[PDB]
């Protein structure tokens, strides 16, 4: 959940990167999820095609855009096979997807196929600086390893680097820029909850009962080492937008 001003800044940078050459611009988002990224653009009158393979996600998304879905097309499909024509959209938005797909080279390939000449691939991602939340996540990973279930570290990053390689090679000249930087409050309770809810990919591989045991231990460790679990600490974040153009 991005603060209003930040959500606005990201949308603005995204709309600024699309040059529809006299035509009304249309964005396609791969992995729209619940529409955190989509809403700010949809709210501004932009034609939008929201794609997601998760039916439960689209259900929530349809609810959120109620009353502002006149120019929105909801699509349930795998990013691997976009049910759209070659050169049909001006911008393809990809936020936190690469590490979730089995074959990104195919997803990227599909994204490039549906983009019109002069169209732009728009990748975005959050980046947070060290804070007690980082401390808790690392502790979570340590405890998981102690249960005998060590977890993989930073697949998205490596994935983001390989896509970048491909883009340059394809001549899309990927330019990355910081489009927002802010600081929010986060309490130990909130970070622990996010962990409990298995919101992060690195927490979703362990069998349910192992995660339960790790959480029990983590909650106790936080009570012992983090003071008032309802006391806020700062978390500095920035949002990066990498634009590749045809």
């Amino acid at each position: 959940a991005h603060p209003p001003e930040v959500a606005g800044q990201i949308a603005t940078a995204m709309a600024s990167a699309v040059h529809p050459k006299g035509e009304e611009p249309v964005f396609l988002e791969l992995g729209v999820g619940t529409g955190r990224i989509a809403l700010p653009l949809i709210a501004r009158g932009y034609r939008y095609i929201a794609l997601d393979a998760d039916a439960a996600m689209l259900e929530v998304f349809r609810q959120k855009i109620a009353g502002v879905d006149r120019k929105v097309q909801v699509v349930q499909a795998d990013a691997r096979a976009i049910p759209l024509p070659d050169e049909s959209v001006h911008g393809v938005i990809v936020v936190h997807l690469w590490h979730l797909v089995p074959d990104w080279p195919k997803v990227l390939a599909e994204a490039i196929r549906v983009l019109k000449p002069g169209g732009a691939l728009l990748e975005g991602w959050d980046q947070a600086e060290a804070s007690p939340e980082w401390t808790l996540q690392e502790r979570w990973r340590a405890f998981a390893a102690e249960e005998g279930f060590p977890v993989e570290r930073g697949l998205h990053a490596k994935r983001l680097k390989e896509v970048e390689e491909a883009l340059r090679r394809l001549g899309l000249k990927p330019r990355t820029r910081e489009v927002a930087r802010w600081r929010e409050e986060r309490t130990p309770r909130e970070a622990l909850e996010a962990l409990s809810e298995r919101l992060y990919s690195f927490t979703q591989g362990l069998p349910e009962p192992v995660h339960a045991r790790v959480m029990e231990r983590l909650w106790a460790w936080a009570e012992a080492e983090l003071g008032d679990l309802d006391r806020p600490f700062p978390v500095e974040k920035r949002f990066l937008l990498r634009v590749s153009r045809l």
